[PDB]
């Protein structure tokens, strides 16, 4: 049997449960049925990336419709797609291309888990549990429900669950501590840095194994800088309510994985609308999108020496912004330091 205590169990059959893999993919209109999990392959993923960025340039340039059409035919033959009774839509519209590389970002982590469930799992002496446990290379611990990690880390749930975002209610099954196999090691030079924040990332529960394994990671080379927001970064916020929304869960599957992570912020460029940012000006380390709500910074606490956001949710005084709330980005993979994992049960 398993050495590990139950709630990790429990978390690592959810991780890498095949049948959410599955239901992923359908969710993203892929056919199954040409394009099963064994198919996929890194390599398929980029050349759809290119595809995507071609595409995306030949909208905003004005490019022939020909080659429109051409790349939209290339990129469903690269990755099978089943609209059942409708006609495919082409890739003539840049939200429905964004659409597709947020589709590719999830599968870049799908393709991840997967390799890693079909490897080596021929070990008898040990529990499958335990095999793909090991696989993680992620040491992970059940946070103890009655110390102040926990209180700290409920009440930052708690309180930053926005006015508009009362469309559920969240409740904390469970909070791991977790600590990925040399990531304090690479993160070191930036414990230098000041305005180090414990901040949100949500994702789905099927790109676990793919976080956990090779970390948060920054979009291929391949992928467009106009697929994101701000730019190729990582992204957190400081409401779990932001967050909570790309953990895509729903009253059929009501349990999401959130990760707080420790984030190198130092000096950010404030920015009150969008700006795919490929480069950060000197002096600068981050980007902070700029909300209209934000926790109570006077209610602001602190953590192992890091600062938790955990206040209410108060409007800011900025108007003149777009986003609703806050938002957090990073460009380097060695600014964040995952330090929790939270098992949520939303109930609408």
């Amino acid at each position: 049997k398993s050495k590990l205590a139950k709630p990790i169990q429990d978390l690592i059959k959810m991780i890498f449960d095949v049948e959410s893999m599955k239901k992923a993919m359908v969710e993203f209109e892929i056919d199954l049925q040409k394009m099963p999990l064994g198919k996929l392959s890194k390599r398929q993923i980029q050349s759809a990336y290119s595809i995507l960025n071609e595409v995306q340039q030949a909208v905003s340039d004005g490019g022939s419709e020909s080659q429109i059409l051409d790349l939209s035919n290339r990129f469903y033959t690269l990755i099978p797609h089943d609209f059942g009774m409708k006609k495919p839509p082409l890739l003539s519209n840049l939200e429905y291309i964004q659409a597709k590389v947020q589709m590719l970002d999830n599968l870049l982590d799908i393709e991840v888990a997967y390799s890693l469930l079909r490897g080596g799992n021929e070990d008898g002496d040990k529990d499958p549990i335990d095999i793909n446990y090991e696989k993680l290379r992620t040491d992970i611990k059940v946070v103890d429900k009655d110390s102040e990690e926990a209180k700290i880390i409920k009440q930052y749930v708690k309180n930053t669950h926005a006015a508009t975002h009362n469309a559920y209610d969240l409740k904390v099954v469970e909070i791991f501590r977790i600590e990925r196999e040399g990531e304090s090691q690479r993160y070191k030079p930036f414990k230098q840095l000041h305005n180090r924040q414990l901040l949100w990332h949500g994702s789905r529960t099927t790109n676990f194994a793919g976080i956990l394994s090779q970390g948060l990671r920054i979009a291929p080379p391949e992928a467009p800088v106009t697929g994101y927001m701000f730019g190729k970064g990582i992204y957190f916020a400081d409401m779990v309510s932001k967050s909570a929304n790309y953990c895509h869960t729903s009253q059929a599957d009501p349990i999401g994985l959130i990760l707080l992570g420790e984030v190198a912020l130092g000096n950010m460029y404030e920015l009150k609308n969008a700006s795919h940012i490929t480069k950060l000006p000197k002096g600068k380390h981050s980007v902070k999108g700029l909300g209209k709500t934000a926790p109570d910074p006077t209610a602001t606490t602190t953590l192992d020496g890091v600062e938790v956001p955990l206040g209410n949710g108060i409007s800011t005084g900025i108007n003149d912004t777009c986003l609703l709330y806050n938002e957090y980005i990073v460009y380097d993979v060695a600014q964040v330091n995952l330090k929790y994992l939270l098992k949520l049960k939303f109930n609408y």
